[PDB]
């Protein structure tokens, strides 16, 4: 009694998503459209299965029960986890990402590693209560810390030569070197790696099999590495 089964015969494949996430999975602030990657990779799904998408609304606090309650059939990109594993299945990943360094590109010579960047004579900006300056105190306990309040942003006191780094996810710090040609990633690999993956009903191994089947197949012709530059992301390898 698979959802493949009730997917296909129905006609209907229903996504739920947050539909808050800029570029993942958004809104259209006037026409209300969902647009977006995740958009994107569910809409060539449904396209593939000859079905039309039910976009189902939740929150990030009711996404995962959403899928165990059976509310919708799949998932946009939510961070893999043990804990959710515990009670939704995931799809094969298509995307890694994870925590890097940010410098004014200028000072690349002398900040080429995480080691250059952990030292008392270096200034590091964070955001004042986040979890992002948890890290950077682990990541750089030697440095001077400039912890600024939202709706201050780190970044824009690397921009400024007010400090000499910051640290963000990489999908960020892609859309910061994007914007602001001057910023670059430190290149010295990243820290706290983790993985995007849709998920669907831990139980349903059918419906789980047949998109992780589909996820093989557009990977074959590098769909979702040029939909991902569509959007000018980019995955760690
Ligand atoms: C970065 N992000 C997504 C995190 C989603 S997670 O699966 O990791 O729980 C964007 C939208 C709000 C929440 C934070």
């Amino acid at each position: 009694e698979s959802k493949l089964d009730q997917i296909l015969s129905s006609g209907e494949l229903k996504v739920g998503t947050t539909g808050d996430w800029d570029p993942m999975a958004m809104k259209d602030p006037a026409t209300n459209k969902y647009k977006g990657f995740d958009i994107d990779v569910m809409q060539e799904l449904a396209k593939d299965m000859g079905v039309k998408i039910t976009f189902v609304p939740t929150e990030w606090k009711t996404i995962v029960s959403g899928i165990t309650a059976g509310r919708y059939d799949i998932s946009t990109s939510v961070t893999k986890t043990p804990k959710r594993a515990e009670v939704a299945g995931f799809t094969d990943s298509y995307y890694k990402y994870g925590t890097v360094p940010l410098v004014l590109k200028k000072n690349l010579k002398k900040y080429s590693t995480w080691k250059s960047l952990n030292n008392k004579d270096v200034t590091i900006a964070t955001t004042l209560g986040t979890s992002q300056e948890e890290k950077a105190k682990e990541f750089f306990p030697l440095s001077k810390l400039q912890s600024v309040e939202s709706p201050a942003r780190d970044f824009q006191e690397v921009l400024a030569g007010r400090a000499d780094g910051n640290i963000t996810s990489s999908t960020e710090a892609n859309k910061l070197v994007v914007k602001y040609p001057q910023l670059a990633i430190v290149p010295d690999g990243e820290k706290n790696p983790a993985f995007l993956a849709m998920m669907v009903s831990k139980n349903d191994q059918v419906w789980n099999d047949y998109v992780n089947e589909w996820i093989k197949s557009k990977k074959s012709s590098g769909f979702f590495n040029k939909l991902l530059a569509k959007y000018n992301l980019k995955s760690l390898l």
